[PDB]
């Protein structure tokens, strides 16, 4: 502190001093131990309906970059899986590393990926986002791992606009982007009850983490690392390593949709 971030002086190990819930019973991310996750045949396939998605803007908030969607109606929703009810997409963002061997927040059998995409949705029964985050089933986040390999064509539009939102507080119009181009071929997943992974750390999230990673090229992820944490005209601090490490599982079970 001063304000939280990912540095040595205000990084995740310090958050508990302003947000005591950091040492809570249902904090995220976690390590997914594949041999201890329970297959649960009662879980339903996920239903991702993003064909009427309306993206609006892309913003650098100082901790990541969010692409925001119009959520005033049921245009891009997730339902099914372990969820009851309809959850509307409000924004996506990424977490990534300064090197390719780190960057994801969840890990799989202790394996870290180069980055992790979060598609954040909120439960329509609560009427708005801000009321959703106060309830134990208020949000559902789909997490997708990224590995370095082949380029992902559907991520290129995002990569290309980054130069225009280089520093904190910058935004740019970002319409007609289709988030379908960011899904792996398979929707197999793990699920557990957890929290937002940045302050205020609220325990209101059902996480849905996809088993299959997407590939991005080295050049693509290289462009993420050119962003800045600082605002314009402040000393440059590249936006890298904006990931929280794995927290204790405590009394929770990870369930798998697959065997
Ligand atoms: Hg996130
Ligand atoms: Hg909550």
């Amino acid at each position: 502190s001063h304000h939280w971030g990912y540095g040595k002086h205000n990084g995740p190990e310090h958050w508990h001093k302003d947000f005591p819930i950091a040492k809570g019973e249902r904090q995220s991310p976690v390590d997914i131990d594949t041999h201890t996750a329970k297959y649960d045949p009662s879980l339903k396939p996920l239903s991702v309906s993003y064909d009427q998605a309306t993206s609006l803007r892309i913003l650098n908030n100082g901790h990541a970059f969010n692409v925001e969607f119009d959520d005033s109606q049921d245009k891009a929703v997730l339902k099914g899986g372990p969820l009851d009810g309809t959850y509307r997409l409000i924004q996506f963002h990424f977490h990534w590393g300064s090197l390719d061997g780190q960057g994801s927040e969840h890990t799989v059998d202790k394996k870290k990926y180069a980055a992790e995409l979060h598609l954040v949705h909120w439960n329509t029964k609560y009427g708005d986002f801000g009321k959703a985050v106060q309830q134990p089933d208020g949000l559902a986040v789909l997490g997708i791992f990224l590995k370095v390999g082949s380029a992902k064509p559907g991520l290129q539009k995002v990569v290309d606009v980054l130069d225009s939102i280089k520093t904190k507080g910058k935004s740019a119009d970002f319409t007609n982007f289709d988030p379908r181009g960011l899904l792996p071929e398979s929707l197999d997943y793990w699920t557990y009850p957890g929290s937002l992974t940045t302050p205020p750390l609220l325990e209101c999230v059902t996480w849905i983490v996809l088993k299959e990673p997407i590939s991005v090229s080295s050049e693509q992820v290289l462009k993420f690392r050119k962003l800045n944490f600082n605002g314009e005209g402040e000393p440059e601090e590249l936006m890298v390593d904006n990931w929280r490490p794995a927290q204790p599982l405590k009394n929770r079970q990870i369930k798998a949709s697959f065997k």
